Parts: structure tokens; sequence; C-alpha cells
């Protein structure tokens, strides 16, 4: 279950952290990962879990490694190694310079101009969901809002039918938080196979949706191939169907549990964008990594060619060296430092869509359903993985306190 220590890895750096089932999970997932930042724990450790890999535990090291693509390559960015080796998504599995032509196309389909284009749709969807939900006095938040709000927006953006959401959500779940029904590679291939006939249909007759744009793109002075388009659309789907969905649940769980923080935003709505950034720091949720292109000494530690190193995006903003009292949510925090959207050349291009979705959710939910709580009895369970998430979030409220605008 624990893989034997490789000869080059010193024993005193061993810390057996399981990224898919961390010891302290019951305390909350961010808290569970934060054990890597207790004072005894070295800045850079090796876990024997999940095949054996390095973990950088401080924001300083995490940022530094993400800037150095020469040594820390994204060709194999997932743990376990078998998943990383099968990982061939575009642009994420590519380093500069090769990454750049494909990254331009990815940004074209999720960037700010798309957010601006979809402004009314995003607003309308949040409004419609909340209006349907508010008179009920309860919801399963993950299922009833956290999933459908960003996913319907993504399927819209992608020109894909909503009928396919359960299938696609399942497949993407398996690549970030596998339940054991599928390997990463099996889930990837299933997603690729879903997309290829759609890509083939849309290559011929080009359109406005993300899949058409990718499929009709130009890269390296030539048409993008169907297979390249497949590798990129696959990534876009993983990106569009997981991170915002799970982040919204962390944020709403917190708000459900902190009336004082709800009040701040209700009474001072101009603070919502800042609050969004602080929630992005505190409830950061992504952890992937890189692979060593050659033997390299890093912060006094001998990394060997082929070693995998987890560089948890989640940990930077929780580092007390970066943010004092890091587990405390302060919407008035002066310098919100985080790498929630990553760092280096793979810095998330979808972050503007994400922020808009978070901000619209905060504004509309908190004003229409200002007063809500976790259902009595309930204990909220988190799950850990490449993207961490909330399993279920039962909320209750008095419908009489709710607003239609
Ligand atoms: C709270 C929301 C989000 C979070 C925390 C997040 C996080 C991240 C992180 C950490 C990376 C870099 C991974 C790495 O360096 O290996 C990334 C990349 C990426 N994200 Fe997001 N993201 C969010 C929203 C979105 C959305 C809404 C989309 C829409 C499609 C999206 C699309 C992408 C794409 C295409 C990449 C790959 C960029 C590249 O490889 O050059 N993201 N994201
Ligand atoms: C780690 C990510 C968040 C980033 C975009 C989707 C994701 C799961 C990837 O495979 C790359
Ligand atoms: C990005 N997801
Ligand atoms: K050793
Ligand atoms: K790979
Ligand atoms: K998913």
């Amino acid at each position: 279950n624990l893989a034997p220590l490789p000869p080059h890895v010193p024993e005193h750096l061993v810390f057996d952290f399981d990224m898919y089932n961390p010891s302290n999970l019951s305390a909350g997932v961010q808290e569970a990962w934060a054990v890597l930042q207790e004072s005894n724990v070295p800045d850079l450790v090796w876990t024997r879990c999940n095949g054996g890999h390095w973990i950088a535990t401080r924001g300083q090291l995490i940022r530094e490694a993400y800037e150095d693509y020469r040594h820390f390559s994204s060709e194999c960015p997932f743990i376990p190694r078998e998943a990383g080796e099968a990982y061939d998504f575009i642009p994420t599995s590519m380093d500069p310079p090769e990454q750049r032509q494909f990254r331009a196309l990815a940004n074209q389909v999720v960037g700010m101009p798309v957010v601006d284009k979809l402004e009314n749709r995003i607003q309308e969807l949040a409004c419609s969901l909340i209006e349907s939900l508010r008179p009920q006095g309860q919801c399963n938040f993950t299922e009833d809002y956290a999933e459908p709000f960003p996913i319907r927006i993504f399927m819209l953006l992608a020109g894909l039918p909503e009928e396919d959401i359960p299938h696609l959500g399942y497949l993407t779940d398996q690549m970030t938080r596998p339940d054991g029904s599928m390997t990463f590679a099996e889930a990837k291939e299933a997603l690729y196979d879903y997309l290829i006939p759609i890509i083939e249909q849309r290559r011929q007759k080009p359109g406005t949706d993300a899949i058409s744009i990718v499929a009709n793109g130009q890269v390296n002075g030539r048409p993008i191939t169907s297979d390249e388009a497949k590798r990129m659309c696959g990534l876009l789907l993983v990106g569009g169907l997981d991170t915002v969905v799970n982040f919204l649940s962390f944020s709403m769980e917190f708000l459900a549990k902190s009336p004082e923080h709800r009040q701040e935003l209700i009474e001072r709505p101009e603070r919502i964008p800042a609050a969004c950034e602080e929630l992005l720091r505190r409830f950061s949720l992504v952890a992937d990594g890189r692979i060593l292109t050659s033997d390299y000494e890093f912060h006094g530690v001998q990394l060997k060619k082929g070693d995998q190193i987890l560089l948890p995006q989640m940990l930077s903003g929780l580092d007390e060296r970066e943010n004092a009292a890091p587990m405390h949510v302060d919407f008035s925090r002066q310098k919100v430092s985080h790498t929630t959207f990553g760092h280096g050349s793979h810095l998330c291009p979808g972050q503007h869509l994400a922020r808009r979705e978070i901000i619209v959710t905060l504004k509309e939910w908190l004003t229409r359903i200002p007063d809500f709580s976790i259902a009595p009895g309930a204990q909220i369970q988190h799950k850990s993985g490449i993207v961490s998430g909330v399993q279920a979030l039962p909320l209750v409220w008095d419908p009489a306190t709710t607003k239609a605008v």
C-alpha cells in the first residue's frame, strides 16, 4: 500500500500523505492538507502513498517549481504515475513552447470575451434556479445548484446537449476523485470517444460554440487535427464540469455556517468581489503536479529524472508565511495571496468565467435567500483528489424570508 522508498530519497523527508484519502479528512479537506504545513514538516517531503511522489508544502516552493518548466514538466501531471502517463490532454500536458498555439485556442473559448458574451445567460440561469428553489425551503445544494449552474453554462458554451450531463459529470468525476469504477485512462478514453464524433460533425460546418472553434482552429500554421481537437475538448470538459462546481459548495457550506459573513455581503455588496477572492484562497481545491525532466537539486533535495512532484495549488494560500491566520476567512484581508488558479504558463484561462459565476452566485443567492443553514443533524463530508469536493450539502431556510427581485 505504501511503495518502498527509492534509494535517492532520504528517509527523514518521508511523510506518508495520501492525496486521495488524507488522514485528517473529517476535519475538512483544506484542514486535512494543511497538516503538511505543521512546523515539524519539511518544506519538501516524499510520500510513499499512491506509488511514491514528492510534495512541495510551501507557497514559495510551489510557485518556484511552477515557473521552472525546464525541470518540472507537465507531460505527466497527475498522480498516480499510470494516470499521469495516460494524461495527454491539451494544452495541459504540454510545456512551452509547444503549449502556446493550443493554449491560445483554449483561451479563445473560455476567456473574458466569452464571459461578456454570456453575461445575461449567466445571470438568467442563476436567477431562474434560485427562483425555482427558494419557495421549497430546502435543497441538496451540490445537486440542485452547484452542479447545474456552472454545468449548464458550460454546456451552453460548448454547444452540447444537457441530456448528456449525468454521463459527462460521472466521467470527469473519475479523473479527479475516482471511486474505483474506472482508471483515469479509461475515463479519459470514454470522454474522448464521446467527443470525437461531435468534433467530426463540427469540423465541416464551423460554428460559435467552443467545440466548433477548437475543431476549426489553426495551430503551428496548419489546421488542428481531429485528434488534437479531441485532446483539447476533453480537457475543456474536465475543466468546465468540476472545479467551479465543487468550489461553489465549499463556499456555500462556509456561508451556511457563518451568518456573520452572509451579513457582511448583504449589507456591503461592493465587497463581494473581494470576498470572492478570499473564498478562493480559503477554499482552494486543486492539487496536481509535474514530472522531473532530469536529475535536479531543488532546495537542497536531490530530485531524480522521472520523479513526480505534487505541487498543490491549494496549499499556497493556506501557507501562514503567505497569509497570517490562514484558516480564518477575512473579507477585509489586505493582501490575499493564493495560487488557486495555478501559477506559471498553465495559469487557468477559465478563471474569469469562474469568478463571474462565483460573484453572480454570491450576489443573487445572498439577497434572495439571505438566511439559510445546514440541515439539522447533517455532517458535511468532503472528498479529496486532484480536485477536492463536497459530497453533499443539505440546506434549509424559511421560504417566507426569501425574495424575488
Ligand atoms: C474555481 C474555479 C477554477 C479553479 C480553482 C481552477 C483551477 C485551475 C488550475 C489550478 C489550473 C492549472 C493546472 C496546472 O497548472 O496543471 C487550471 C487550468 C485550466 N483551466 Fe481552470 N480553474 C477553475 C475554473 C475553470 C473554468 C470555469 C474553466 C472553463 C473551461 C477552466 C478551464 C481551464 C483550462 C482549459 C486549463 C488549462 C490551461 C493550460 O493548461 O494552459 N477553468 N485551472
Ligand atoms: C488540474 C485541473 C484543474 C486543470 C484543468 C482541469 C484539471 C483537472 C486538469 O486536468 C488541469
Ligand atoms: C480548471 N478546471
Ligand atoms: K533512500
Ligand atoms: K502523459
Ligand atoms: K465532475
